[PDB]
């Protein structure tokens, strides 16, 4: 039952973040590093590292076999998966359980169910989850989906079934461009994900990106945690999160709270996950997808619950039960921008060593980073430098507390996207709500 | 409205003129901030919207240079003033000259100010308004004879203090009569140094006290709310190192007493901005009050954690004429406790000046460094040995000491000592755990 050793298997700020909720519990925090990041922050701070390989990126961190080894050596009894390299990997799953390793997240069943993001419609559909009407799982081929888009109506969104990260994704506006679209999604997909499986739905037109924390235990029960708006993306890929999603009303919000918890029962779930939806101008709201694990912008809903998402996880993984729903309190309003070594302009990437780091400080506000002044970042591979949060009684209040915070960063030595940041707080689009998910790209 | 405040100059240094800076701006205010030559290196310099020089350096002598800090704020066309702690917070002719030149004093009147100021006469004021306080003499004593004759009369052990008295100094233990006179003309020698003012008040010694005091706010309407109470019992010195909020020393019935002594007592002397009433409370958990701070304290993070509010945000509302929140709509949910870091030996207390070649502030959840150090900084301990108060809140204490200790951990820093080890192993100390010291508790160990 009780987990006393946890290998934390990851890197970066989500490494350090996960670190100290685990050693606050009094529990042991186990690092592992490729040589690329021996000198990272938490390695610090860890109760014992293990170096399991060369960089090469991502390789290691991805070698199952080093990280189990790892885990055994250091003796272990739990591994933390966080996002990204293992998080979703099934096989991961599996092998953990084979060498008696608790892997901290949901039965690998709930996690195939939702992996295949086609299939997983389906089965929200079958759940009484509204979805966004598009193919009965994947498309045959190019000309399926000619037939299909004009059923549907244009424009319509091509969409990896394997997909993540914003990749293999292609709207299409008529049916002349259609075959050209379906084979660059297709071919892409492939290569980034080594199946190229493609589905369709309609195309909402300005979406609101907004998605529901949940977390659910061994008991059956799950609770949410708020909802995050996520809309300020470029490529498909979030830069603004926060938390409530002021565009909703009381009633939506709490329909789609419920739609929220009644999807992670219907199949199973347990530890943290998000469903996310795309939410229309009349307020209609759509689920497109779900993450099976925790996210980067998890600190917002933090920050307004007043719960320790990673403490819930590994509580839930060792057997207890949450919280009551009833005990949940969200207050406030939180925000997080996140603060990448990349030019503010053009976001092109930005490594190099920093040379000057005075993070902000002060009453609610919380800089998630691992950098330190003379730290070298490896922008080609991970631009992540921190994420910036704060929470304040309400939205305007938050936006003038990121707008303090981020003026109170100062980093030298390499260019990071703060006046980006800084000119999407002083924005009327930005205060007054009226943006969406292709904002950016028409600005 | 027409009290609405523009631009506020900070009359501070350090950890507390950052502090004041990140509200003001926040607020939509202008922050003015001045420095003496020694502190041209000043972090919160970088982000004050003008930042004035006010004189060489001395040490504090600039800041405490009245008609330079007014040239000032008149140059920078602040129409307010916030004096923080320590300074001129509690400078009545400050107080005076202020108004004068109509800036707005972010404080009480100089009237309640002037109640309070004399320790001897604010324990009299207090009686009057029903307020519990430690017997001893009435008013000042006349002289080492009267001394004698009220120790008698009031029972050994007894403690001598001066009226003008702060910071711990000008205070003498007598625990035989043998002792007195020569206390009696050590601790006035050393007061009337320290102050300029050589008048002694006596009360009764209590025995192992815990020191807790409460944090109130009051407006110009005649509210008065509290924000809970501290305790800040591991002190060296009689200053304090180590606070928290709430006391969980106390029961509910008695917290409950504490607050409402100190609201009545706010509301007796016309109180308007943030004060604190600091009592002693004995083994029979019976409270008394010694003194009154008519300003914001150092430790005041510990009770905006617990609270959800931002006392300098109301300072700067009274100030401005609004309404302070009700009672009712105060929460005080969880524990704080904040550790101060100083440049100091964690085992002699002795300063570390110097250059700071490292430093790595610990972060997280409910974390929050108070500082406005940076890698590179050099640290005048001699000085102002301050580094900054590390500050954490969970939802008990237990987590909170266990949240705190891991927040030490992470606090890297190098090229001076600090007594990051010290707050280390009082985390890790069973007494603190169990809640079983008191003010005199580092003395004895
Ligand atoms: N049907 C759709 N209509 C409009 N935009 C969409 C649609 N599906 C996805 N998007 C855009 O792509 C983003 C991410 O989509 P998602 O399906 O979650 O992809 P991924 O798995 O790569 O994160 C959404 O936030 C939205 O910006
Ligand atoms: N009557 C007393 N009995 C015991 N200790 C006292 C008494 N008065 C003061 N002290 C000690 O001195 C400390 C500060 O007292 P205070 O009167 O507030 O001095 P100051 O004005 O210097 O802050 C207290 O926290 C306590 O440790
Ligand atoms: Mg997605
Ligand atoms: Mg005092």
């Amino acid at each position: 039952m009780e987990i006393k050793s946890i290998l934390i298997a990851n890197r970066g700020e989500i490494a350090l973040r996960a670190l100290r909720t685990i050693k606050e519990m009094g529990k042991k925090a186990i690092c592992v590093y490729s040589e690329a990041d021996k000198d990272a922050l938490y390695l610090k701070y860890a109760d014992a590292s293990i170096c399991i390989g060369k960089a090469r990126s991502s390789e290691s961190y991805l070698n199952i076999p080093a990280i189990i080894a790892a885990a055994e050596i250091a003796e272990a009894d739990a591994i933390f998966p966080g996002y990204g390299f293992l998080s979703e990997n099934q096989n991961f799953v599996e092998i953990c359980a084979k060498h008696n390793i608790k892997f901290i997240g949901p039965s690998v069943e709930a996690m195939n169910l939702m992996s295949d993001k086609s299939k997983a419609k389906q089965v929200m559909q079958r759940a009484g989850v509204p979805v966004i009407p598009g193919s009965d799982g994947a498309l045959a081929g190019a000309e399926a989906a000619k037939k299909l888009a004009k059923e549907i109506g244009y424009p319509v969104i091509l969409k990896a079934a394997a997909g993540g990260g914003g990749r293999g994704m292609r709207v299409v506006e008529n049916e002349k461009d259609l075959e050209k679209a379906y084979w660059s999604a297709e071919s892409e997909a492939m290569t980034a994900f080594g199946d190229g499986t493609m589905y369709m739905e309609k195309y909402i037109q300005n979406p609101r990106h907004i998605e529901v924390q949940v977390i659910g235990d061994s008991f059956g029960n799950v609770i949410h945690v708020g909802e995050r708006d996520c809309s300020m993306q470029r490529r498909h890929q979030k830069l603004i999160e926060e938390s409530p999603a002021i565009l909703l009303d009381e009633k939506t919000r709490t329909r789609l709270h419920e739609t929220a918890i009644k999807a992670a029962k219907a199949i199973g779930y347990e530890g943290a996950g998000t469903f996310e939806f795309l939410v229309d101008k009349n307020l209609d709201f759509y689920f497109i997808e779900m993450n099976t694990r925790l996210q980067v912008e998890h600190c917002v809903s933090e920050m307004v619950s007043g719960i320790d998402i990673i403490e819930q996880m590994i509580k839930v993984a060792e057997g207890y039960a949450l919280p009551s729903q009833e005990s949940i309190k969200l207050n406030g309003h939180s925000i997080e921008c996140r603060i990448t070594a990349e030019d503010s302009k053009t976001f092109l990437p930005s490594p190099g060593k920093i040379t000057k780091y005075i993070p902000p400080a002060g009453r609610n506000v919380r800089m998630e980073s691992h950098c330190y002044q003379d730290y070298s970042v490896p922008a080609y591979y991970d631009s992540m430098i921190g994420k910036l949060v704060v929470w304040a009684e309400d939205r305007n209040k938050a936006i003038a507390k990121m707008k303090v915070a981020l003026d109170e960063l100062l980093i030298s030595g390499i260019k990071t996207t703060k006046d980006f940041h800084l000119s999407m707080m002083e924005n009327p689009d930005f205060i007054n709500n009226n943006y969406d998910t292709n904002y950016l790209a028409r600005h």
